């Protein structure tokens, strides 16, 4: 026989005699448990068949099976109750991997709470923003639409700095690499398509990859932010001496196509900067030089033979947001300024 | 074996003979329960084995659990059956600190009825504007967004004042310091970001730290009121002679960027007096000179030549407010008037 | 041994031996029951122990626990499974107040159906309009935000008369007194302040405290009537001739500001006569001489020269009603008219 040990919080709902599981197929029992000498934690040795020994190995990971556990879940609840004997003594389940030595001789191992908390991979630390809409063991990492990782960490170190921590899955794990981002999306209002089991989930982690040397720590930034960080991006600080009712997320039009975003509006006392982003494509297509007209304000002029609308249109009206005017060559300098309307851009006339 | 008492204010599901649990061991029984003289509390006396008696301190905390209590959770709900024995007789959980004397000679301890009431922390006092969406032990202290602490205790004292208390953990009372805020956030109605959970939620108390003295006990106000009581705030007591529309939470707007916020609108006989204030970064950029002109109403002027639209856009008119025409250097005076529009700010003209 | 008789109006789910609780431990067991003379009533008589008749008094309450009940909750619905014993065979629960005499010799008892029945304080009558949104047991009194009291009772006596009565706590009993109004909440909608709980809670009793000798009963009156029986309130009823889209419960503004709101709208021969009220705060600023300038309808005039909006904003067009143009002094009289717009008004001609 095996007498192995394993390490656990507390006893959990397991008692001298409880069950320990192989693919379902009883192949062991609970033998004793007692404190260790720390008051941390409740050492439980069990005892594995002669003829099964071999199934455990060096790298096995043991969880616990006990209990019935009720999950809600949006459009429909499926509540299984997969097994009965697990609820008047308790369980303990176990895996065992493709190729590692056999354990024995009173080899210590974890256990786990719960099967999804031995679920192998990586841990990936982030440093977020904010734990506003995350949850300790609830949020995923998407990649193509699929459930890719788990947020299974997410602490408030001091000094006011949220950090978690994440398990991915291998085949990811090779995916991932130098400037390769992950950022958060909120639940946004879709009008198109109406889900609403986006609008449950909440906040989502998005991975888009990149390439380069593999790491395995990341910094999450907020998804208006998130544009600033990408590996190719241009950044634009632009003057003004007044707002002009330009939000710090509004989109930026060039052709009548977004090509960029406002990342945040920063008053002074000179005036108004902006700095605004734009993307890897259209980075060739501005070519250094560019006037830059707001779109936020709408202009009417009357006349008996000039009738004009300005500056705006109903959509981009409430779309608002900067429009280029692009030009054929020049330096790509730091700083421009924002004209308020069209003609005082064509005029050269920032006042 | 040790004999120590548990003062409750009732037996609750406890028999005599039921468990007392350390890390879900059973470590002890229930001997006996009487009613102590006084009618108020019931003493239960317990029996700790003999090996276990180090296991209590002086600092322990003894706890309840017993029945099956079910929690429906927003985004769905985890009913979970940890313990089958805690059912049909009761039991009794306890906790052992890290450093303390033990316990012995029937040393008396209270019992609390939960898990969540023997978190330990720190007691805070609140004096509150309202219980209208608060809740006696559901309502959380969110810090960077992340459970902080818990609204523990309302009451409704006399002359109609409702103070409460809450316990917050260690990490964060090292934080709290004199002039550190805690103000309540009502569940705004978000477009950008479309969430249930904050709806659910409700009434959500919001930490802002501040430096200073460690101090115990705060006063909550309304979260229109809270900017007044900023550590750094200008407040500026400005007459008119009418209220223009000018609501009393509406957003005061420099260069277009909302730089204050109106607090509050009180009519008296010369006219309509507003209390507005002011964010610590743009005090030093309103310089103690400026004009204060209403954005609530629209003007438009219309002409063979001249054409034009006063005091107001579309989104600055749903919005509303106050804006300011800055200037170069004044001595932060007590009274300032607000002009109908712009031009009659320019000719100092308040009739 | 104690022998005392309690009077239901049914068995309930109690049986012969099931048994008697004082702070959740059992004091005692049911003897016996048996319908007395007239047929409205069940009288079982119990039997406390020896040692235990002390805990009896004369102010004593005892109530039914027996049975499981399963209460759904806004924001979650808790679920508990105290007390298994009560299952089975049924059991009655008791009380011992502070200062009384202790009871003896077969006393009589009523016995209360729940613990919320066998609460302590004062009845109240209340001569309710009407019982839309009210329940017999549901529907509570706020004050200050806090739940203080409990509609226990609803009927519709003869002649389409709807009473009702609740119960206070004392230290509000306290507060009660002459011209202290309690008047009903409708669930508004809230745009700035987005609450279910608003919504769920339905109907809801407000108290406002005055000052005067204390009565232990009230007339409710509809929340639009309700700023009608004010301790101070000023009662104009202005005539008109013809209603200019002015509804029943406009706000009435004076110098911007709400100060007053209209209360009731009556069509006769000669016209439209509207009763509108005035708060306590602004009953001095009124001033006993003033015009009434109506707010609903919009007036543009266009010229080359000449362009002008009158009697109306977009807000106040939304909002709608009587517009106040304060005079010097005046004595207050009973009538007065309304104007259409304000140039009439300084004109004087309400033709």
């Amino acid at each position: 026989d095996l007498m192995i040990h394993l390490q656990a919080p507390d006893l959990g709902s397991l008692n001298s005699g409880s069950l320990v599981y192989f693919r379902k197929i009883p192949v062991g029992k609970v033998y004793d448990y007692a404190i260790n000498p720390n008051k941390q934690g409740v050492v439980i040795d069990v005892l594995i068949e002669r003829r099964f020994t071999d199934l455990v190995k060096k790298g096995s990971r043991f969880w616990n099976v006990s209990g019935v556990d009720a999950n809600v879940s949006i459009s429909g609840a499926k509540v299984k109750l997969e097994s009965l004997a697990a609820l008047v003594n308790g369980a303990i389940a176990f895996d065992s991997p493709e190729e590692s030595k056999p354990a024995e001789a009173e080899d210590t191992f974890g256990l786990y709470e719960d099967l999804a908390h031995s679920q192998r991979g990586v841990i990936i630390k982030l440093e977020l923003p904010s734990g506003a809409g995350l949850t300790a063991d609830s949020t995923p990492l998407m990649y193509q639409g699929l459930e890719v990782g788990q947020l299974t960490k997410l602490d408030l170190n001091p000094g006011g700095k949220v950090t978690g921590e994440m398990t991915v899955d291998p085949s990811v794990v090779t995916l991932l690499r130098e400037n390769t981002r992950i950022e958060l999306r909120n639940p946004k209002l879709s009008l198109s398509d109406a889900n609403l089991s986006a609008l449950l989930t909440g906040k989502t982690f998005e991975l888009v990859p990149g390439d380069g040397e593999p790491r395995k720590e990341f910094v999450v930034v907020p998804g208006e932010k998130a544009l600033l960080h990408e590996p190719d991006v241009l950044t634009l600080t632009l003057t003004a001496p007044e707002s002009y009712g330009i939000d710090a997320g509004q989109p930026l039009i060039l052709h009548g196509v977004q090509v960029g975003q406002v990342i945040d509006r920063k008053l002074t006392s000179k005036g108004v900067t902006f700095t605004v982003a734009i993307e890897p494509q259209h980075r060739e297509l501005v070519k250094g030089d560019s006037k830059f007209v707001v779109n936020s304000r709408v202009d009417v002029k009357v006349g008996l033979d000039g009738v004009e609308f300005l500056g705006a249109s109903a959509s981009e009206w409430i779309n608002g947001g900067i429009r280029i005017l692009p030009g054929d060559k020049g330096e790509m300098k730091a700083s421009y300024p924002l004209y308020a309307n069209l003609e005082k851009a064509l005029e050269n006339s920032l006042s």
